[PDB]
Order: structure tokens, then sequence, then C-alpha cells
């Protein structure tokens, strides 16, 4: 089973979580949100609107383009602070995050098989 494909499923697992706990956001391609060019768009909007709409579809294309997974990609430690402790059910989201991050920390070395030696 394709590694880049399983991470796609993970993205859909997070999507499913946002489907049950309906907090899904749909932006009408506002360039203002991206032309800030921040890693997490912290000042452009709430750090929560980075996880969905941006991260999920962004990774969809990345996975498809056979691109190697960022070895130190970890958003769980970020949202651990970005998402207040006042909502204990955040563990559900964090578990999905730590699981996602665990996939980026899973595939470390993609073999470079050239077309000819």
């Amino acid at each position: 089973m394709t590694t880049h494909d399983r991470v796609r499923l993970q993205l859909q697992a997070l999507e499913a979580l946002l489907r049950e706990h309906q907090h899904w956001r749909n932006d009408e391609p506002q360039p203002h949100q991206f032309n800030s060019t921040q890693p997490f768009f912290m000042d452009t909007m709430e750090p929560l609107e980075w996880l969905q709409w941006v991260l999920i579809p962004r990774m969809h294309d990345l996975l498809d383009n056979k691109q190697p997974l960022p070895g130190a990609f970890a958003v769980a430690p970020y949202y651990e602070m970005a998402l207040a402790t006042d909502h204990p059910q955040r563990a559900l989201i964090l578990a999905e995050l730590e699981k996602l991050d665990a996939l980026f920390a899973d595939d470390a070395s993609l073999e470079h098989h050239h077309h000819h030696h």
C-alpha cells in the first residue's frame, strides 16, 4: 500500500473528525489569507483555519507529487498551545495530529531509484 496514500487517508480521518464535530471552514479563495505568507497564517486568521482548507489539500497534492514527507513535521506540539486546554475533547484532535505527525516521522528515506545507473 502506497505510503503517500495512507497519509491521504489520515487527512480524510481528520476531515471526518471535523465532519462529526462540524467546525469545517470553506474559504472563497481569498489571496489575503495566503499573501501573508506565514507558516501557520497566525496573524491572518485563527491558527485553526490553517489545519483545514490549507494543510489538508496542500498535503493531498504533495503526497500525489511523490514528494518526500517533512521529517520533522509536527503540528501537534503547536496546537497543544494554540488550542486552549479548556476544551478537554481537544485530545481527539491532538490524537489525530500526533498520528499525522507520526506518519511524517515514519517515512524517513524515500529511495532514489533513477531511470538508469
